[PDB]
């Protein structure tokens, strides 16, 4: 293949396979990878994210500046993970006291982390250092990295959480992964797991799962992909807004993801991985990352059925939380 990710991944399965048989390391190189500069067409002419993501491409041994090494002391039953970036406080905060507050109803345990990178002064980020601080040591929920935070690292902040729950949370029975614009029903999950089998709860992986999609080569969207860079489908895969995993498969994806290299589009990245594990994710109805009718936001009835809904503001996650505990009652 032509297209540069499609040609390094096509080494990585040579490596990995030895059916395939008829020098840097792609895990831990962490200065710049120069030989992109002449290998990828017109790279000097590409936007600066996709130069950042091909020179660092080969490297993902980074540290935890801020850990909470005991959060699985008692073994969850639900791990929620939610991606964040530091300014998000209210974001974060809204998200404690509704959908994502800690609890242990039946003894099943509901623990919560937010998963940041760093936002480095050379990037022109205000210095909210000493804030962050305050957060961690007040509400003890923040894993914090050494890298760019940044759209392009998302695939990045995937596999490092991955590498987290395997050294600190291999146990979790379940894991909720997802952003921190979106209101999750909690208790809907909750009863949605204890209804699975353990045949079934083995390899659930469940979300808004898309169906042959490929690269955006519209140079001005969002997630534009020149052709330079990866060419044919994306493998099906689960809206990043939120997905929901077992355990058991939380730990097969991370050692999977040492033979697939790192893609700009996160979601994207975790179908590639479960596809290499011969796996395919599963569409629920109840994961809404487009949002429901404009007419059924206002009715807390329409939340009693959902899983998540995107996207939704920090005081409107409070206020459908709030109606949502006495939903019983009048739905
Ligand atoms: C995902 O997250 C990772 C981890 O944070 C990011 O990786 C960092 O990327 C930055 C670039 O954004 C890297 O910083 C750059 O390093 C260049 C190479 O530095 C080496 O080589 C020079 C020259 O030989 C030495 O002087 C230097 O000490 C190193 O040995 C520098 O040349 C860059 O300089 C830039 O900034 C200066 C101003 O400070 C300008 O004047 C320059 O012209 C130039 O623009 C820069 O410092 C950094 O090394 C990476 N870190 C790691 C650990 O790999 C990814 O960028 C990020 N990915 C995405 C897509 O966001
Ligand atoms: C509903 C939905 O399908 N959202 C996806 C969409 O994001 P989307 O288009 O919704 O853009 P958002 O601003 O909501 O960011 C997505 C999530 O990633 C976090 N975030 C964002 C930027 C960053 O540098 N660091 C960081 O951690 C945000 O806090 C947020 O939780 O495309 C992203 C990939 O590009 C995916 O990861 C998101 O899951
Ligand atoms: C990753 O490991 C390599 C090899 O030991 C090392 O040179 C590099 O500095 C490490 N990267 C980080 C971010 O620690
Ligand atoms: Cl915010
Ligand atoms: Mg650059
Ligand atoms: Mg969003």
């Amino acid at each position: 293949p032509e297209a540069y990710w499609n040609r390094e991944q096509e080494k990585l399965n040579r490596q990995y396979n030895p059916i395939l048989s008829m020098n840097i390391s792609h895990l831990n190189y962490c200065e710049p990878d120069l030989r992109v500069t002449s290998v990828v067409t017109g790279f000097n002419n590409l936007p600066d994210r996709f130069k950042d993501f091909l020179l660092y491409l080969r490297c993902r041994n980074y540290s935890l500046l801020i850990d909470q090494p005991d959060k699985c002391a008692k073994k969850p039953f639900l791990l929620l993970a939610i991606k964040s970036l530091t300014p998000h406080f209210a974001r974060r905060q809204a998200i404690r006291e509704s959908w994502g507050q800690e609890s242990n109803a039946g003894n099943q345990t509901v623990v919560r982390v937010f998963l940041l990178g760093q936002t480095p002064p050379e990037d022109n980020h205000p210095d909210l250092s000493d804030m962050l601080k305050f957060e961690s040591e007040k509400h003890q929920d923040i894993l914090m990295w050494n890298y760019r935070d940044t759209f392009f690292n998302l695939s990045l902040k995937e596999v490092l959480f991955l590498r987290w729950v395997s050294t600190s949370c291999p146990d979790t029975e379940f894991v909720f992964k997802g952003d921190d614009d979106v209101f999750v029903n909690t208790h809907h999950i909750l009863n949605y797991l204890n209804s699975l089998s353990k045949t079934k709860a083995k390899d659930l992986f469940i979300g808004d799962v898309i169906h042959n999609a490929g690269p955006h080569r519209d140079k001005k969207l969002k997630y534009y992909i020149p052709e330079v860079v990866y060419s044919g489908l994306y493998p099906p895969y689960a809206g990043g807004g939120g997905f929901l995993y077992s355990g058991h498969l939380a730990l097969r994806l991370y050692h999977i993801t040492d033979q697939v290299h790192l893609y700009p589009i996160d979601d994207v990245y975790t179908g590639m991985c479960l596809q290499k594990l011969g796996l395919v994710p599963e569409k629920h109805k109840g994961f809404r990352t487009f949002d429901i009718e404009e007419k059924n936001k206002n009715n807390i009835c329409s939340y009693v059925d959902l899983m998540l809904v995107h996207s939704r503001k920090p005081q409107e996650m409070i206020d459908i939380w709030s109606q949502l505990q006495s939903a019983h009652l009048k739905c």
